[PDB]
């Protein structure tokens, strides 16, 4: 409460987009009476949303979406302002979906939600809320995948909102956030040394490119491994080498996934996997680096630092992984950046009060953030910075027509 | 035709995509008895192209797009392989349209023109050819856009294929390549230095990045201007100042637009720029950089060197533009690498093939270049680069899924 | 015990050069009999010095140079391996130069110490190991600043060998070590994001330029200040953009003091900064940013995070500072990178292998390492790093001479 | 004399140094009834020197260093601004050293000349001019090393001081110049694209790194071959691969030479090189890159380009070698960058101006260029720059002592 209460308070300071929205929006309450249901990463950033959301009028209803990284502290200063928030160190899953339950026992109006795990709860197991429920805005990519399976079953009857794309998340969470936020992961908990090292990254979507280039930034030889000719082609122009992860992976010192597949690394690979190499994935769950290959494979297995495991092979060598194959910059670091989180929210806000707005004239289908609030995003961003750009000229806007 | 020979075979060398085409297409011929016209920038790398299309087995015959000369070495080497090539010889339109009448002379099956001047000119005043004509590819942007109205207003009768669009081309024309040889005519035609100085980029798309990045490369200082906000976020992140051009062009050495625009200099803006500042376009026509406006508001005008004209204001400050204001890698440089235009070429090599192929399939409308060209020229690509990617196993491929 | 074990297993894995020269000079033990006392920041890495000292044959008999930081289960663990180490949490300075008087009560050969504080306690006050002391290793900078003066006046009568000078150390210490650790330092402290802000870092020496280096890395425009025309002008060239400090401190994000100065801000720029800027000190003591300015000018002073204190101004504007002023990647990280500390061992060890050797031979004067000894560390790196240079052939050693 | 007019007016406008240090000494012609000889690469920049120096009062005697690369109009410019200017495109050796002879025939007070050519030739076969000769200022590195042979054997009678090193040389000709001029120059011959190219650059001093950062700068994946691990460890560090010469050469796709040494590439290595590898020489004479080697070791040889001679081996794989194995830059290029220059030759005419302050107070030896100078130069750069940096304050200058 007095701790969690200055977590809040830091990242409060830097949510530039979100106190924006919190002051030309706060008088005018928009979203009174309306409550807001959500399941989510709890920690200070996720919280400082639930708190301007608010802020607008709306009564929270939260989840612990982490059980195991529930921040104690935190949940008792979001209570202590009128939030309801349903989290417990449960580490049982019987308990995630029971306090899932919870919030729909607040029939939400709108809900900001986890991989579908609640919007998928009500259309399959509890329609009373369902009624109630007038918008969804969905950021993972597991729930819109899902949350479309329904729209193309027809099983879906409720306006939903993607906001996983659009230029301004690819841009500001999957390259910038996740490039910053998985290097420091990974060197806040071992304190290796970047520079003149070889590090591998497979794939090079947003993520790999972000990572790689940071990596590049740190003073990494950067290797880096594809499945797309196209990319791998681009990485090369990049100023990289490319190569397959079975030759990579022989030289590597880092190897990190960020593809969105599985078994990035065969029994065979890491077995080729030099002394001392460490791994980590910054991509999907955790099946990039398969772990379960790994604690079979291993001869013993141990933990070194915090979130470092071991583990030594037949081969005498022995490699290590961060946070136990998974996201490496969430469950080992901060999540990503304060602004850039930010910035990411200011998005989930805007996709709430448009579902809001444009509310009935909506069809139970799943919609792509509207690009107009790209631009607006972009816009308070330079606003925030100091930044002013030129401003287009009739000349100009005729000639381009 | 001793020079125009070398200057050919020094481009043969480097066209790696090119000549492979030529060695799994060569023997079997598949242009036989076809007859290709074409409208394009005539010179050693342009030229290799309708050599290897001739090596297919097709007739080629070539307009000067560009004015030459009666004895242009190059196009003497040319038709002393078989190749008909109509150069012009004027900088007067009347001539052009006359070369251009002559390839259509010809009754072609394919044509690869340049802005849509040879299938415009088909459909609205020689429908003789247009009954023979049997596709065309477009590669500009003022040609597709010409070829599309046609489309839909109904006129367009032959199934055109745009490479303009394609991550392929945008990769390596719009970026890498513009990129590369923007800076290298900038360069050889100044002899400035450009690290420590500030460059000003108007437009961060793929061209501005490019232009950026290799700036930033050569030591400058670089200052982006944009008027779409999410560029602007972008090239902040990039770690470079926004400001408008207004402000920018009271400190910039070199300025160069990249802008799909006009006029993206002011009277105002060119009275701000201080003495020496050198400016260049890498963009559309001529009219990036108000030339016109330049000319009248100049109280002297010279040229300084040989792509160098130098314009003095009223307020004594002197300031120099590069090619004229017209695309500066092209009419003060060598265009783009070698390479780069290899594979700019190889895709049309195989529009053209596809044409062929799924010839009668397609309907009169224009299409976007096969993203299965794209798969296979990166293929390709790697495969002359030495370069070998992972390949999808089934319990990734069926993961995906 | 069994955690500073593992502290210690950790950084263990990572120390190629020490374990290459605990495995070449490990069972010809050249340090039996001989003890070496030291003054050094104890925590997992410098024990690892100390461990491979004792691996070569060597009584160490350390002192806790950093009184608050005294890592208890790693002190703990070098006890369990039979090492004196003198520390404890005294947080009193009398309680300081106590045990380094009680290192001193074992009568070294050899010491190396930190800033001269047990050299210069034995000259001036315990001259009994002054005899028994046969030779000195100096890292700091203080150190040798001191164990100059002496020198200058006769006073010292010991051989001393700086290593603070090697183009090793000013590689690995001051530019690639210092650039990554201090980076680190500040985004696990403020999870703040550093792409696309302006990051301020007044001296361009080799930590000026590596931070700078490495903030550019990041995504971050960079401003340099600098005092020194020569340096000033290279930042310019490098791609940055410098002004006075002054003028700076309106439009930083980050300020990073890397000069060997004192009030590097003055009241007037420390109220020009704006509001949340976070400043960091990566040079000398705790002056170069003026801590006690920032006291008495605050109208509030709080902690925000568990290092970063806040300040609030007159302006209503706060400003954070990291580790207090101190020496933020020491005092808030892990200090260097690991294999940047062992190379920076590695290079002491041998200071030390240099005078047990040229004991005699040499005369009580301060010598800067021997330029052999970077050379061996340099071809020991590339060694384990698995590179393999060209040697110079008659041809050529001829040609040169 | 009007072409030579303006290839001077264009470097005129880009030599900010010169022209500041003709507005400031221009007026009290501190060089009046002196005269001064030099022997140094005729064109355009160099003549803005002669020009400048001329501006100052002085007699300027010029010799055509390059008799090949005599530009006539640019020539004829000179002595219609009245400076005597012996230079032929003489080709033939004799004819050198005869124009040589010819400056001497006019006893110049000071001398600035290439390679100690000049002063070697007074010193040994004119002592007339060896009388009234005053001073003599070194540039290259030649002639220090044979002004420096006869210091030594006391031969030497006149104060010499070489400009070679000083760290701006060091920084703006060494890095920064050679590092545009060499890439530049590759570039406007080839017109190859660098970007996902093997480059290997032979040699990591100021132009190695120069030439290296440059190449990561346009693209190209960097392969460093060196022979001082120090250097080859920092590369590693620099995110670049580190091989031997024998091994890079099987990859690289340009090669280029910077190390001061004689046959880099031995007959096996050139054999290795795969088709198409341009090489290039940035660094001292024709004997880095064995051009007498190909020659010999060639089944063909023929001109490719106008700077591109290429070599067929009885492997069949035919080699480039850009301007002769020679400097490529200057060879090839247009030397340094204008301002580079501007910078190279300040420094000189300030070397001159000192030797005439403190003429006599010097004694026959030959001083390194003052560190006061440098200083200078770089508070005039920053100052034509618009840069103004912090000046040390009491309290900090106090500290510091
Ligand atoms: N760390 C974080 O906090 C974040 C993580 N992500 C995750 O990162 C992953 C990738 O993000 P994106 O780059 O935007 O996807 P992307 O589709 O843009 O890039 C994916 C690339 O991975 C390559 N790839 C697939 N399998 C591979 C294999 N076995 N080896 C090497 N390369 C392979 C593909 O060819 C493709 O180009 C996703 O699973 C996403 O959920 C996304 C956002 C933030
Ligand atoms: N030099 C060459 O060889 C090549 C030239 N181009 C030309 O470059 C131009 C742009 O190509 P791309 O960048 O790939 O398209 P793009 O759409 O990605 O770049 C357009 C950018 O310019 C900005 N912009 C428009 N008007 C502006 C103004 N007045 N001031 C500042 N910014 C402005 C837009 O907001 C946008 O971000 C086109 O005209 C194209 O024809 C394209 C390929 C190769
Ligand atoms: N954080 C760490 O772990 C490490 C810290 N250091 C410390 O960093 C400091 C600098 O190290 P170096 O850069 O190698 O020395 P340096 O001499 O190479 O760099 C110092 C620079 O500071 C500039 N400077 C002085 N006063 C200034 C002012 N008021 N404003 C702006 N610039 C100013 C000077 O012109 C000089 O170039 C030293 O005090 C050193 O002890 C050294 C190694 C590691
Ligand atoms: N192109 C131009 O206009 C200019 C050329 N130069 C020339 O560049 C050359 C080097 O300049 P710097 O870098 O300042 O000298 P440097 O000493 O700073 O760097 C030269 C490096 O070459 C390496 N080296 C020597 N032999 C080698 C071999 N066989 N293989 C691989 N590496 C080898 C050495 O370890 C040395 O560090 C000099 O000969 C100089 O005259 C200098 C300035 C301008």
């Amino acid at each position: 409460a007095n701790t969690g209460e200055m977590k809040i308070n830091w990242v409060s300071r830097y949510m530039p987009l979100l106190n924006k929205i919190a002051e030309e929006y706060s008088r005018e309450k928009p979203l009174s009476g309306f409550t807001v249901g959500m399941s989510i990463h709890l920690e200070a950033k996720t919280a400082y949303l639930a708190i301007t959301l608010s802020k607008l009028g709306a009564k929270v209803v939260i989840t612990g979406s982490n059980p195991l990284s529930t921040q104690d502290d935190v949940a008792e200063a979001l209570r202590s302002k009128g939030i309801t928030v349903y989290a417990r160190r449960t580490h049982d899953e019987s308990i995630y979906r029971e306090n899932l339950m919870k919030v729909l026992d607040e029939r939400p109006d709108f809900i900001i939600d986890d991989g579908g795990d609640l919007t998928v709860i009500s259309h399959t197991e509890r329609e009373e809320v369902l009624e109630n429920l007038k918008g969804v805005s969905e950021e993972t990519t597991t729930g819109v995948r899902r949350l479309k399976a329904l729209e193309e079953t027809g099983k879906l009857r409720v306006p939903v909102i993607a906001v996983n794309d659009s230029k301004m998340k690819y841009l500001f969470d999957n390259r910038y956030g996740t490039g910053q936020s998985t290097w420091d992961a990974i060197m806040r908990n071992t304190n290796l040394l970047v520079a003149g090292k070889n590090v591998v990254v497979a794939g090079y979507g947003w993520c790999g490119r972000g990572i790689a280039l940071r990596a590049a930034g740190l003073g990494a030889r950067v290797i880096v491994t594809e499945v797309d000719p196209v990319k791998a082609v681009e990485a090369i122009m990049d100023g990289f080498t490319v190569m397959p992860m079975k030759e990579a992976v022989k030289i590597a010192d880092f190897v990190i996934t960020a593809s969105g597949n599985t078994d990035v690394l065969s029994k065979e690979d890491i077995l080729s996997l030099k002394d001392g190499a460490v791994l980590a994935n910054a991509g999907h769950f955790n099946v990039e680096i398969p772990v379960r290959v790994l604690e079979e494979i291993a001869v013993e297995k141990f933990e070194a630092r915090p979130n470092v495991t071991g583990y030594t092979l037949e081969n005498g060598k022995t490699v290590f992984l961060l946070a136990e194959g998974r996201l490496v910059n969430l469950a080992a670091g901060d999540g990503h950046p304060v602004e850039i989180m930010d910035l990411s929210f200011a998005l989930q806000i805007f996709a709430v009060l448009y579902l809001l707005e444009n509310h009935r004239k909506m069809s139970p289908k799943v919609y792509m953030l509207p690009d107009e609030i790209d631009e607006r995003v972009a816009r308070m961003k330079l606003d925030s910075l100091g930044v002013k750009i030129d401003e287009l000229t009739e000349k100009q806007r005729r000639y381009l027509r």
